[PDB]
């Protein structure tokens, strides 16, 4: 895996790896968070905090000691750190060895939430996905289907219940676009879309509570570039056999 999911913990020699296999970020049993090149050359570290330590992705990437204190932190510059950000923010380790933190706000949703869903889990539908009639996605007791008849439907699986639909009869494709929009089409005719064309790539989240949201990557911080006041344009990365988060890369300079 090349990423860390919200709240993920790693410790005692657990690690992630850049898509190309060259860089590895390992939270060591001696409590040193270390970036390795080719498996053998360490090229960055926190330095060790000692045994019983751990690293957790919780808005910041935070290094804790046995005693439960934070010993090192990404120290991402934030207005507020709302507890819900810790449930949302994720990290990617990329092919030139940089790693960065994303915290993305929903741009669109099948429904408007009065407040965050506790312990919700998102099935990520990545930028560039083209759904074709017959495509479906399953998360818990819900199913997102792009149907033979062109409708995009969210069903509760057992018992079977329609929760939401677009009624885009005759659509032959739905595209999660690089420009930021999610668009259902017959041919080149857009029958329905989210109105989120920003030029920052889209991805979708399909929840285990029967909801769909579109977000776009908002890169806040990298190891090499520190905190970023404006999020740069990033590009879909190589989805891994299973990663749980979106995967991106970002340019080295301008
Ligand atoms: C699987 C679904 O596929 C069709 O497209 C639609 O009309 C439904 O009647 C059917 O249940
Ligand atoms: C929401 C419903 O809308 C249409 O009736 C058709 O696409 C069905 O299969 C679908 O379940
Ligand atoms: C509805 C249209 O909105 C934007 O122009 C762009 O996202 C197009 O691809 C889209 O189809």
């Amino acid at each position: 895996a090349s990423s860390l999911a919200p709240r993920q913990v790693i410790r005692d020699g657990q690690f992630i790896t850049s898509p190309n296999g060259k860089y590895k970020l390992v939270m060591q049993a001696d409590g040193n968070l270390v970036l390795y090149e080719d498996g053998t050359k360490p090229i960055w570290n926190t330095t060790p905090v000692g045994p019983g330590a751990k690293a957790v992705m919780e808005f910041n990437l935070n290094l804790y000691n046995k005693a439960g204190q934070v010993a090192w932190s990404s120290n991402v510059y934030t207005a507020y750190l709302f507890e819900e950000f810790k449930d949302e923010a994720y990290l990617n380790l990329q092919d030139d060895g940089d790693f960065g933190i994303f915290s993305d706000e929903a741009k669109w949703g099948s429904i408007v939430l009065s407040r965050p869903e506790v312990g919700v889990k998102n099935k990520i539908i990545p930028t560039g996905t083209v759904m074709v009639p017959g495509t479906e996605y399953i998360n818990g007791n819900y199913r997102l289907a792009f149907q033979g008849d062109g409708n995009l439907v969210i069903y509760q699986i057992n018992p079977q219940v329609v929760i939401w639909a677009t009624y885009t009869m005759g659509a032959d494709r739905a595209v999660v676009q690089e420009d930021g929009n999610f668009v259902i089409y017959k041919g080149t005719t857009a029958l329905w879309h989210t109105h989120t064309a920003t030029g920052m790539p889209a991805y979708l989240k399909f929840t285990n509570t029967g909801k769909l949201f579109l977000s776009q990557p908002t890169l806040l911080w990298t190891l090499k570039r520190g905190s970023l006041s404006k999020p740069p344009k990033v590009i879909p990365g190589q989805h891994g056999p299973l990663d749980t988060t979106p995967i991106w890369s970002w340019p080295h300079d301008y």
